[PDB]
C-alpha cells in the first residue's frame, strides 16, 4: 500500500484570476509530486529500521517523514478547499457555529487572515474542530506540520502560506492573496468534513 | 539609536543572469526594508516591558525579535556575501582553511550546498567560524534565526534559502538557484571576516 | 527594576503531609531564588545589548530570559495557588465555569491530571482563561515557558510538574504526587484570578 | 522487536558514595523500566499505522518514540559508562585526542562540565565523536533527544542531568553531582567506543 499523488479536482486554470494556473501547475505537479514521493521513500526507510529494532534510524527520519507526510496530508485537503464555484459564505449548520464560535462570518475571516499572515516563515493556516470541545478552533501550524497530528484537531479549511503559494503573483503582499483565496473557497467540501465531526 | 536598510553595494541588475534583478529589488527594498522597520518596531515596545519590568510581555516579543531582528542581521550579511566581481575560488589562508577542514574547496561546497538544499522550509545554510575550536564549520539556521546568536559561530558566508531568495527565477528547482549562486560569492568579502576572526 | 523573591504566604510545613517541609524549603529558597537572580542578571544585560543595538546579544538572553522569566512568572502563581486552607471544591461561577467547559468538577481534574502527568520532561500543567474565547482552556507548557507570554491565556490555576516539586517524597511516582496537591489547592486565589479575567 | 530492560553491569550500591543505591535502583528499576515499556507499546502502534497507512498516528506517536526510545538509548549508554572500578584519567589515542581537541583533560572536563551544569530542564550531556570530522566534539540534547539520532555525533560518555538522576542526594546542587561522578566514569567502555569510531 503506497500513497499516491491525487488528481486536482479541477483544471489549472479555474481559479483565475484568484490563483493563476502557474501557481496551481507548480504546487501540484512539482510540489506535492515531490511530497508524495519523499513520503513513500521515508515509509520504506522507517519499515526497515522498525524491523530491525534501530530506533536510531527510526528518529533520524522524522524530520523528513513529519514534512513529507504532513505535505501529502495538508495539500491533499488544500484542492478540494478549494474551487471555481466557491466563494460567498457557508450556509446550515456550519455558519451558525462560525456565528457562535467567532461571533460572525466577517470575524471568522479576521480571525484565520491573522493567523495566516501571522506565520513567521512557512506554514499554514487553519479552521479545524476541536473535537473534546465540541465547538470550532483556529490554529496555525509550522512548515508542513499538520494539525491533526500535532493537535488533534480536525481540519476543516487550511491555507497554505508558504511563499511558493503565491509568491509568484501576489510578491511578498502576502495579505492580498489571503483576501483572494476567500472567492474561491469551496464551502460545500469544508460544510462535509464539519458535518463528519458531528453525529 | 535606530537600525537603518543598508544601501545594496551594487546596481539590482549587477548579479544577472545568476540572480535577475526582480529578486534582487523584492529582497532588499521590500522584505529587508520591512526587517528593519519591524526590528526599531519590536526594540521599542521591549525597552517599554523592560522598564516596567513586564517580563510577560518581553517572552511574547521574542519571535518578532528574533525574526525580525535576525533578518536584519543575515541580509545585512547576505548583500556583501555578493558581487559582481565575484565568483572563482578563495586565496590566502581562506583556501587553506577550507581544504584543511573540508578536504576541498569543491567538497566545501557540496557541504554548503547540503546543508542549503536540506532546509526544509525556510532558513539560511551558513559557513561559520568556531572561535573556540579555531576552525571553520557549516550549520543550518531556521527561518531567520542568526548564526551566531544561536550557535556562537561568526557566519563567513550566507545561502538564503527563503523561497522568496529565487522562486522568481528557479521556481521549485532550489539546486540550480545554489548552482548559480557560486559564481557570484564575494569570496574578497568572506576573506575579511575571516582574517577578522584570527589576530 | 530589579525582581524579588516574594515572601511564602505561610511557613515551609503549613501544606504538609501532601507536600513536605523540605520540598518547599528547597523549592523557594534555592530553586526560586535562583530565578530571581538570575532573572536580574539577565534583565541588566539585555539593557546593555538594547542601548549598544547588540542584536546578537539580545537573542543569545532569550533562553536565559525565558527560564528564569518564566520561572519567576511561574513560581510566584504556584505559591498563591496553594494555602492550608486550602482543599476541597470552588464555588459559585468558578464552580459552574468548571461544570460547564469540562462536565464536571472530577472530570476537570482527570484532564488536568493527565496534562500534567503528561508533560515528558520538566514543564507545567495550567488551567487558564482565554479572553478571546470567554471561556477556561487546559494547556501545557514546557520547562519554564510561562502560560500567557506563550499562549495568550491568563494563568488561574497551575501545577509544578518539574521533577524536584515532588521527587523528596513521591520519587518517580508523579501521578501520587497530583492526587495528593488537590488537597491544598487555594480556590479562593483561584476564584480571584477568575474573577480579574471578567469586567 | 521487544525491547528488553538490559540488567545491571554490577549492584546499585556498586558506585557509592557518588551516587547512592536509592538512586541507581530507582533510575534503573523504574525510570528506565517505564522507557522500554512505553517503547514497546508505542513501537507496535508504529507497526499498525503505517499497515494502515495513517500518517496522522504516525506523526502523533513521535514525541513518545522520541522521548522513550531516546531514554533506551540514552541510559542503556549511561550504566555502561559508569562502573566501580572507573575514576581517573584515560589513557592511549583517547586522552591524546582529548589533549588534541580540549587542550587537556582538566579544560575537557570544564567544559564538558558547563554544558551539563548549562541544561535548563530535563536533558543530557554528551561527548561525541564527529565521524565526518574525525575528532571529539561536545554537544547537549533536550529531554531525552538522543544523540546520534538527533546530531549524527556517535555517544562516547553521557551525563544524566535529569533531576532523578542527582537530587534525592544532592537536592538542587547539580554542580556538585557533576564533579562526584567523574569518580566513577568507565574510561575502559569510553575507550572502546572511541575505538569502534575508528577503522
Ligand atoms: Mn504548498
Ligand atoms: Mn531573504
Ligand atoms: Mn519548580
Ligand atoms: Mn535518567
Amino acid at each position: 500500500m503506497k500513497h499516491s499523488l491525487p488528481d486536482l479536482p479541477y483544471d489549472y486554470g479555474a481559479l483565475e484570476p484568484h490563483i493563476n494556473a502557474q501557481i496551481m501547475q507548480l504546487h501540484h505537479s512539482k510540489h506535492h509530486a515531490a511530497y508524495v514521493n519523499n513520503l513513500n521513500v521515508t515509509e520504506e526507510k522507517y519499515q526497515e529500521a522498525l524491523a530491525k529494532g534501530d530506533v536510531t534510524a527510526q528518529i533520524a527520519l522524522q524530520p523528513a517523514l513529519k514534512f513529507n507526510g504532513g505535505g501529502h496530508i495538508n495539500h491533499s485537503i488544500f484542492w478540494t478547499n478549494l474551487s471555481p464555484n466557491g466563494g460567498g459564505e457557508p450556509k446550515g449548520e456550519l455558519l451558525e457555529a462560525i456565528k457562535r464560535d467567532f461571533g460572525s462570518f466577517d470575524k471568522f475571516k479576521e480571525k484565520l487572515t491573522a493567523a495566516s499572515v501571522g506565520v513567521q516563515g512557512s506554514g499554514w493556516g487553519w479552521l479545524g474542530f476541536n473535537k473534546e470541545r465540541g465547538h470550532l478552533q483556529i490554529a496555525a501550524c509550522p512548515n508542513q506540520d499538520p494539525l491533526q497530528g500535532t493537535t488533534g484537531l480536525i481540519p476543516l479549511l487550511g491555507i497554505d502560506v508558504f511563499e511558493h503559494a503565491y509568491y509568484l503573483q501576489y510578491k511578498n503582499v502576502r495579505p492580498d492573496y489571503l483576501k483572494a483565496i476567500w472567492n474561491v473557497i469551496n464551502w460545500e467540501n469544508v460544510t462535509e468534513r464539519y458535518m463528519a465531526c458531528k453525529k
